């Protein structure tokens, strides 16, 4: 009922050990088998057979307690996500080491401990360690909660450890991330790519349009801003030589959290020396097929949608999908044409007027490419949550840093890959002439003028190395925990973080 | 001179716009790269000519010659090798353009597409024969030659310029990405797992380092840039994955200098039921393992003191020598540190001790003094080979599991080679009621003046309340271990952007 006083008594515990001679949290205990490695070597046991003449050095954590009465005393002890019961018989407890009553009645529920025993199942069949001494490795102070604490609670977020240990359901999503992370970084390593590291730190971050963090060094005196993205010294790496070149790690952008946006977030970057929007959109289906059936034998995953108390709808991630080309989409499904230039009066106010006859929200400031991005979020983004799909060939106003489209005036040769209406994959031919660079971030500025503060700023040694000719090249972008949302079916993006970011609790 | 070079290919790009020709082609189909190339078509003797092979190339030409108008030799250069591109007046699609048109265009440092046949010259370099090439990318101005790279810092602000002249330093971090590589199996081969914690946190902890400032908007709260991995890494123990780790970026807002860039790659593991005995094996087990996956051997050739004077051989053969360092420093300097260290007297003989070497006084508290100690009279001790100092005062080491039988000291590792600390390890603390007491000691050195003391995370003290188990953590530093595995005398030569001034 009481924690405050729990917590108190089993800190004069801990004292009421060290006075009277015990040391509570020994250096070292030699472990002579996992919990893992102990359910396989003696699965496959006849019910009550024991061996007592096998002994084994065995820890774990307490976590169930219960016993039948002073001689028989029954646990649950848990590693490495599985879990033995722990079997403390009288009749097999090594009385030269301490009295048997004495020693169990202190372990409470959280206890790690270090157990001397013998392998066997019980009279029902359940398989246990027999312990012939237990000695306490690391006390747990407080009440663990229960699972019904954590449910809807923050304390996942803010006490991980606790979420670790009372769910199966979290070491199961965190597991399945770093798989995740694992099958990419092979993936691109079994075709040539070189995997390498790009600062956080730096003078201008482009790459993106969002507003970033900035530090200082003090023995500098310099102010630097910490990466939205990892695009641009990537590229200059294409034109030093490294074809094949890749990045895994975190970027941090500086605007609203939600349940898609934690504010440092892991992305993986890739540059591809010779290669288009086909061959990004060829690879974004490969790799996508590939990770699903990787991690479930299946293509047709599924995601609950709408929450965990309403019905899921099913993802189904078989090549290919569905391409939209996001201008022409807004056209049909607006019936209006938008004219070029997109960033004209004409077309600008155009687009403010059918967002206004839809009573959606019209975005501070009204720049052109926010008008067609609200547009696209509003009409095309949720077109289909059976698979994903592709959002492609975005205007040049939208994508300063993606190659003019080869036969479509005022279009880029870009692509963004959506499940359920959410960006996950961004990717175009690299833009790859100094000469209309400079243009685009030159109309950026001007962009950046008007209260654009997402606009992309003008990183000169980026441009200077345009200038000694970057091979057309295809760059694409993914969202990791966006990835991994999808593929552990969590709702939000704090559920695949460890450590997310959170309002403090002062 | 090169402002009248690059304004000509400049003008040069623009005259192709107007004149019809699409001087960035959005789409080159490459049937074969220039690695494949060479092992495909080494084998052809001095003469012969594939004609019937119609290939498709690309790379980046470095060389313009020529012998006549009907001849024209480039090296193509792509992926780090190099292979000849022979062009001749017989073999070229006249359809297409001009030859002499077409390739006076090509210099030194453009990006082409070739299509040809694949062959060997007369005097036997493998070449490959165009019967087209085409511009994909220009390069618009005037590459440097190996020597323009030496006397400058053009390496580290153009790293591209770099890769692509000195062939070296593409060796380098290629070594730098496999060094990298092999630890993430060596530590998945005996099931750790790889997380990632924040790198924005309420408080820097981890490490004795002031930090970096940074501020989120829509939260209006400051945040820390961690400096190390090590406090969230440990409360996941208590989350119970037993073998944890993470290779990352951590800050520091500290100086630089030839070993200390202010973002650097560290790994840190935490490894339950271990000890600082099993670290110590792993530390040897792994930089043994490590050098002999690089060189088949466990002996290497580092410059300590530079090109310019005769190199050392480092012996990564196990067992490495482990040397005490307060017992070290007392005999080394005859003197006799007695606890407490931080007391007023053995801190002014360790003051008096740098005095009278004529060292200089550090910004004057027990863990700096001792640490100055030990940078002046241990860790020099060896060269030839990597050798750890252990045992350290806890007075050092607040997060560090005390010594289980030498008083003041804790369980606690860091091995150097040359001088250069690249390994931190210890027995962690999991008593959380000495934690706090050693956190409290942290605030009064802080009160002191010292900005790299550790501030107490409540967030931390609390997990191991919920019990820690016994547990050994080990911290590497991945530059600096590429620097001796690299023979690099300056962490800035293992980083592809060093953090430097603007231009
Ligand atoms: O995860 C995220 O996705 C990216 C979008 C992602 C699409 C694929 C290419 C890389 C970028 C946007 C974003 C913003 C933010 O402030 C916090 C976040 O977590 C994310
Ligand atoms: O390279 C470095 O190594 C670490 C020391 C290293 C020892 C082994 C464990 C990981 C940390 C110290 C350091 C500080 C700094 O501000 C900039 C830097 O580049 C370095
Ligand atoms: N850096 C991009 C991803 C790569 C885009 C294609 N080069 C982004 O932030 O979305
Ligand atoms: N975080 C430590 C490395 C790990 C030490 C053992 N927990 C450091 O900065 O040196």
């Amino acid at each position: 009922v009481d924690p405050r006083l729990y917590f108190e008594n089993r800190s004069k515990f801990i004292q009421d050990q060290k006075d009277k001679g015990i040391n509570p949290y020994p250096h070292k205990f030699e472990r002579t088998i996992s919990i893992p490695e102990f359910i396989e070597k003696y699965k496959d046991l006849g019910n009550g057979e024991h061996l007592e003449d096998t002994i084994l050095n065995i820890t774990g954590r307490i976590m169930r307690v219960s016993a039948s009465g002073q001689k028989l005393r029954f646990f649950d002890l848990v590693g490495d996500g599985e879990k033995i019961q722990v079997l403390a018989n009288y009749s097999f407890h090594n009385h030269e080491k301490g009295n048997f009553a004495e020693c169990y009645d202190k372990i409470r529920r959280g206890d790690i401990v270090g157990i001397v025993g013998f392998p066997g199942k019980s009279k029902k069949g359940e398989l246990s360690i027999f312990p012939k001494e237990t000695i306490l490795l690391s006390a747990c102070l407080h009440m663990l909660p229960m699972k019904y604490g954590l449910k809807d609670t923050e304390i996942r977020y803010r006490q991980r450890y606790l979420d670790l240990l009372i769910n199966e359901s979290s070491r199961h999503t965190f597991v399945t991330r770093t798989k995740i992370i694992n099958f990419l970084r092979n993936f691109l390593n079994e075709r040539g790519f070189f995997e390498v590291e790009t600062p956080m730190m730096n003078l201008i971050a482009g790459g993106a349009n969002a507003r970033p963090f900035i530090t200082h060094h003090n023995d500098l005196d310099l102010d630097l801003y910490l990466r939205i993205a990892t695009e641009l010294p990537l590229k200059m790496l294409i034109v030093g030589g490294i074809d094949k070149v890749y990045e895994i790690g975190k970027v941090f952008r500086n605007e609203g959290i939600d349940n898609t946006h934690n504010p440092e977030f892991t992305s993986c970057e890739f540059y591809w020396a010779y290669a288009d929007y086909n061959d990004l959109i060829k690879w974004s289906e490969d790799f996508f097929s590939q990770l699903v059936y990787h991690l479930f034998g299946t293509y047709k995953i599924s995601y609950n949608k709408d929450g965990p108390e309403n019905q899921p709808i099913e993802i189904d991630f078989t090549p290919p999908y569905p391409k939209v080309s996001i201008v022409e989409e807004i056209e049909k499904v607006t019936n209006t044409i938008l004219e070029q230039p997109f960033d004209s009066n004409e077309t600008i106010e155009k687009m403010i007027n059918i967002i206004k006859e839809h009573k959606i929200e019209l975005p501070n400031p009204p720049t052109a490419a926010k008008l067609l991005d609200q547009l696209a979020s509003h009409f095309i983004e949720n077109k289909y949550n059976d698979k994903p799909f592709f959002i492609v060939e975005h205007p040049q106003i939208m994508s300063p840093l993606a190659k003019y489209h080869r036969t479509k005036p005022g279009l880029t040769e870009r692509l963004e890959m959506f499940i359920c209406g959410k960006e996950v994959l961004n990717a175009y031919t690299e833009l790859n002439d100094p000469f209309k660079q400079k243009e685009c971030f030159k109309l950026q500025q001007k962009d950046r003028e008007k209260g654009d503060t997402e606009a992309a700023q003008l990183d000169s040694a980026f441009c200077t190395s345009l200038e000694y000719g970057l091979p057309p090249t295809g760059g694409l972008g993914l969202g990791i925990d966006r990835i991994t949302m999808f593929l552990t079916n969590k709702n939000s993006i704090k559920d695949v973080i460890l450590f997310p970011t959170m309002r403090p609790a002062n």
